[PDB]
């Protein structure tokens, strides 16, 4: 039972509460135990507690004298117990509670009056119980109550007289999930003082019962309403008839298997702002289907449409100008769909759009024609995602209509072409383009000459071709800050590729083949392709097969902090190479062939670090080669994980395996 | 003679050995097949086998002491085996009694592996060895207790790319045997370079 200010007794198999703890503890936790009985006599010492988590235990019943000793107790958790009996005196003396969880206590019925004697309660939980009615008392109480949970109960009817208690209570959440309610009484919710949110997830209503529900929500202050997995197969213009007389803002219709959406079905929600339709089975979307939704700020359509079936090829078709009513839409998530393709008028009318996601939303978008994005002409789009859409070819002027675009995500596709550079025209305010995990790209001289404002360019596992052109393709990228060129098997890299890249900070060249470019036997001399990088911060060169490092390759990296050189064939490093890295933080040399660590090369490197990664190396135990290293190991503040596990001496056999 | 080089053998680890009826088999090639699991009794009854090639495969696990069920001694009963090839198998440990019955072994090939330490008194039974090939391995020490009987009377030696250790406890007997010998050791002063310690770094 470790405790400094928080007392924890989780999964310790306690049978009785401990009697040796500080008096001034505020929270005391005994979750996952078998306290069969919780005597109040053992809590004489414990009188300064605020929260008591005693859930997941085997308490049968409780006594009034438990919270007599606790005048400041505020949270009382009784999850997963056998408290099937409640009385007026169960929670009488203690009234300062603001949290009370009774989940999964197998409570059958509320008899007379368990909850009048407290008025400061905020959250009440009654989930996974055997209650069949929402009656929790006779008179009116729980004035300050805000959170009520009654999910996974056996309630079949929601009567008006059962909620007369909440005539003067402001309720923000009515969790009635997984309960088979099939009858609604008039005035059931009008009896509630201030209803702000209703949650009816996994509750089988149907379209007709949903219409009666909306009629029962007439003339109230509801803000949120979720009908997830409510079996709403179809909707009509009168299904949400009752919601004019309220000002609902959040509506959830996920997992309802909504096959078809009726015309002008959503025209009756003028104040809707957040709408959810994810994981749905929509087959056809009409032009007037989303009418009346001119105030929605966020729409979700992830898996909202019918998946492709080989039996009928029922591709979900979207009519033109279907989203024209969304004048104030600012966030559209429409990932994982089987839309056949982009039409010329599908996104027309979006004048306030700022985020569009199209991750795996099309079956086969092979060609990105210049006429594809004409529907986003007036849309001030900033972030666009085209991942997993099987893009195969990008024509010129494909993104010429997105003048306000800032982030472009084209990764995880099958893009195989040669970059003429005319595909990027019109992206005057672009900042990021993602192109990782494609088939092959062949760079040219003017590949990125039309986007000088580029800052991050990711090309991980894209198999770059013609990367060694005499003029550097990243020359126009004056403001480039992050560049990834990993897993491309790049062989030849010119010296002047990174000239003029003063603002570059992150460079990744891991998993490539540049071993020849650094050997002294390379014709033309070693390539010092890291010159002028005054602001470079993170450098990665893993799995490059390097066998020799030139002495003046890191001469200008004055702000280098993170360097990675693992999984290489390094054996000997030149002396006085790391002098200029006065601000290094992490050095990673795992799985190399180095044998000696000495001051003349690794002295300035080990000035002030925070991490070190040198696991799998055949170190040599000799006073000429390791004595300074093990001395620096003896006293240091750098984090060296598994120092005694894999830093094993391989040679000589006298010290074979000795840490 | 049964040649199966680069044929990608599947279901090779059946409980009854498919080469059991091959009583008169003399040459068997099983190279470049990425064979992973090999049973102990695969070569039982192969008294007349002479040439065995198992190069460019994956049998590293079958010889480690941590392998469940014990190491596989799939070279037992091979009294007439003459040429054995185990290149590029990734071997990291050799069982002590795997070559216990090869009384007529003359050519052995173990290059391009990850061998670092060999058990003492392993090559006692190879009194008629001719060529030993251990190029491109990770061995560091050569001593009498393992390589003494191996260097009795040879004609070839192939140990080019190894990180040898220059210490009187580990190389003194080896360089002494280099000083006087009749075995053919080509490029003896070209690639037999001392890697460790850095004092003798690159010194032949």
């Amino acid at each position: 039972t470790v405790s400094h200010e928080v007392a924890d007794c989780s999964h310790l198999k306690l049978t009785q509460v401990p009697d040796d703890l500080p008096t001034n503890i505020t929270v005391l936790n005994l979750t996952h135990n078998q306290l069969r009985r919780l005597p109040a006599a053992n809590f004489t010492r414990y009188s300064q507690l605020t929260s008591l988590d005693v859930g997941f235990n085997t308490i049968s019943k409780l006594e009034p004298e438990l919270c007599q000793k606790l005048p400041m107790l505020k949270v009382l958790n009784l999850q997963h117990n056998e408290l099937s009996q409640l009385s007026d005196k169960t929670f009488a003396f203690c009234t300062n509670l603001t949290e009370l969880h009774l989940m999964s206590n197998s409570i059958q019925k509320i008899k007379n009056n368990p909850f009048v004697k407290q008025k400061n309660l905020i959250t009440l939980d009654l989930s996974h119980n055997g209650l069949s009615s929402t009656k929790l008392g006779t008179q009116v109480q729980l004035e300050n109550l805000q959170e009520l949970l009654l999910s996974n109960n056996k309630i079949q009817a929601l009567k008006s007289e059962e909620l007369d208690i909440f005539a003067n209570s402001s309720l923000k959440k009515l969790e009635l999930s997984s309960n088979q309610i099939k009858e609604f009484s008039p005035g059931c919710f009008h009896a509630i003082g201030r209803l702000f949110g209703l949650f009816l997830n996994n509750v089988q209503l149907g379209p007709s019962l949903t219409e009666k529900l909306c009629l029962e929500l007439a003339n109230t202050s509801i803000r949120n309403l979720s009908l997830s997995n409510s079996q709403l197969s179809t909707t009509s213009n009168t299904t949400f008839l009752g919601l004019k007389w309220t000002n609902l803002t959040m509506l959830d219709l996920s997992y309802n298997n909504l096959n078809v959406v009726g015309n002008d079905s959503f025209a009756w929600l003028p104040q809707l702002e957040y709408f959810f339709l994810e994981y749905n089975n929509i087959q056809h979307l009409f032009s007037h289907s989303l009418h009346g939704l001119f105030n929605v700020r966020y729409l979700n359509l992830k898996r909202s449409f019918t998946k492709q079936s080989i039996s009928l090829a029922s591709l979900p078709k979207i009519d033109d100008f279907s989203f024209q009513w969304l004048k104030c839409l600012e966030h559209l998530n429409m990932e994982d769909n089987d839309i056949p393709g982009i039409k010329s008028n599908m996104f027309t009318g979006l004048i306030n759009l700022k985020y569009l996601s199209l991750s795996n939303s099309f079956t086969s978008l092979r060609t990105l024609t210049n006429e594809t994005f004409v529907s986003l002409a007036h849309s001030p789009l900033h972030i666009l995602n085209l991942t997993k859409n099987k893009i195969s070819k990008i024509e010129s002027d494909a993104f010429s209509w997105l003048g306000h675009l800032e982030v472009l995500d084209l990764g995880l596709n099958e893009i195989g072409q040669e970059l003429t550079g005319q595909e990027w025209r019109g992206l005057e305010n672009i900042f990021e383009i993602y192109l990782s995990y494609n088939k092959y790209l062949q760079l040219t001289r003017n590949s990125f000459a039309l986007v000088p404002s580029l800052q991050r360019l990711m090309l991980r596992r894209v198999a770059l071709k013609n990367v060694d052109s005499s003029p550097s393709p990243f020359q126009p990228l004056r403001n480039l800050t992050i560049l990834d060129l990993s897993n491309n098997n790049i062989a030849n890299i010119n010296d002047d590729m990174l000239e003029g890249l003063e603002k570059l900070e992150i460079l990744d060249l891991q998993h490539n083949n540049l071993a020849r470019l650094w050997k002294h036997a390379n014709p033309g001399g070693p390539i010092y392709f890291l010159k002028g990088l005054s602001h470079l911060h993170i450098l990665n060169l893993e799995s490059n097969g390097f066998d020799e490092i030139p002495v003046e390759v890191f001469k200008d990296l004055f702000e280098l902090k993170i360097i990675d050189l693992g999984l290489n064939n390094l054996n000997t490093l030149p002396a006085s190479v790391f002098n200029n890295q006065v601000s290094l933080k992490s050095l990673n040399l795992q799985k190399n062939l180095i044998t000696s660590v000495e001051k003349k090369v690794f002295g300035p490197a080990f000035r002030n670090l925070t991490e070190l990664d040198m696991r799998f190396n055949p170190f040599d135990c000799t006073c000429e080669s390791i004595a300074w290293f093990v001395n620096w190991i003896n006293e240091t503040h750098t984090n060296i994980p598994e120092l005694s596990s894999h830093y094993l001496c391989n040679t000589p056999p006298h010290y074979h395996g000795f840490p």
